């Protein structure tokens, strides 16, 4: 009732963790090491399942550090109540593909990764390490009413049909 | 009270549909056939209006299939209580514009569209078909208090001024 | 209790404003003038602090006008209850870097900015002016339960492990 069921699907999974006791979200960790080149897309596995109860939705979203410092973009996942599969981090390296080469991959803090064994990478490539903190899960109540088709609404609003307005 | 008013604005509109009875969102369908080239932006019409009541906001957001499989990016629309206009899907084909040509448009499952009448397209172009399911609407309660300007807050938090932290 | 504490951190700050009395969000204004070139990223300062109470999260998100009309992309910030720092607008000019030059910067309505003193800019560059309305803050209640690790969930759902489905 004030409890959320969490299922760890492999040895690579980490239990989600809340930094401060009043923060919104539970930190989410990668269960896989992946390199993403510029423009490359992936669904990164967490090997974590949850059982969000009816009346709620999970928002599987970015962290402020990773999104602001790198070109790694996470599309917010709407995690349905009842979904018991592996939580997937839906991600793109949105660094441009400019055809330049470099010796340095970048980590999720945008720091150059110095390797003893030197290799050539596409400029703007990132490595995500297993066990790194790349997303968070925030759970929010939802309203799911019956839909009633109408020809006209039962009240006239101040806003009306106005949208996509200027600044 | 557990009812949402929905107004269909044309013959091309489809009534929004919830897949599972505990899912968060109502599937939203395009009322238009559009081709989007790489980097092209549009507001796609649903020809659907709704009357979200005070105390709530609608989140007009992506589906997991379309966002993960294509370069089609939907910016989450915050649908105001009282807004009675046509719901617009705010979208970009974020495929890079690399100047390559192809015979194949892609659908929203990222499958090549085979045509009897062959044409040249920009590589990374998508067609969205009228009646296709490209977004969803999730409704969430909101807190809208009066704002009280202060010189200092009435409590000291654990978090304090910390933000945009590392991993 | 129906009150939100707001702290103005400088003379460049503006008090957040709700357009209609039933709208979801409080408009948020830039405290800085910045030019963003294609692919450039920034955290734009508002010089505004807030004290979101426990049980809520702030969503610092785009406006419909700016996102639909420009290539300026704002990543939704999850503003923690207790965070008392300067609200940062996490932004990218996602206009492609095509190496073309122009005399015209664009404003956030995507209008060309005519200058008496003519200068060369990168095509797709935007200027954000201090005091312009570029984001909004929507506050939403959250559920933050204790996590209970399990080997199997206490109910079988209709959805099950299904996710990232087709259209
Ligand atoms: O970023 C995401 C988005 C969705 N899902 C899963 C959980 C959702 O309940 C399910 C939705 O799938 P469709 O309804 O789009 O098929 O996919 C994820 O794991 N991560
Ligand atoms: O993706 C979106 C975003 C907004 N709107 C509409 C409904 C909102 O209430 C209204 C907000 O317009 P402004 O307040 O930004 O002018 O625009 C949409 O239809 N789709
Ligand atoms: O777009 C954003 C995202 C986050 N934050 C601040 C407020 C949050 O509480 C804090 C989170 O920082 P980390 O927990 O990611 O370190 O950063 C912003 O000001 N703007
Ligand atoms: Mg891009
Ligand atoms: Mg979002």
């Amino acid at each position: 009732t004030n409890t959320l069921q969490v299922k760890l699907l492999s040895k690579n999974a980490r239990m989600p963790e809340r930094n401060h006791k009043t923060d919104a979200g539970y930190d989410i960790f990668s269960a896989e090491t992946v390199v993403l080149e510029p423009q490359e897309k992936a669904v990164i596995k967490t090997d974590v399942a949850v059982s969000i109860p009816e009346g709620y939705v999970g928002l599987l979203t970015s962290r402020s550090g990773v999104s602001s410092k790198t070109h790694l973009v996470i599309e917010t996942g709407k995690i349905d109540a009842g979904y018991h599969g592996n939580l997937g981090i839906n991600i793109k390296n949105d660094h441009e593909d400019d055809k330049m080469q470099t010796i340095f991959l970048r980590n999720i803090d945008n720091e150059k990764i110095f390797e003893k064994e030197r290799h050539l990478y596409k400029l703007g490539s990132y490595r995500i390490e297993k066990g790194e903190r790349i997303a968070q899960l925030v759970i929010v109540p939802i309203w799911t009413p019956e839909l009633k088709q109408v020809e006209e609404f039962e009240s006239v609003s101040e806003r009306g049909e106005k949208g996509f307005g200027s600044s």
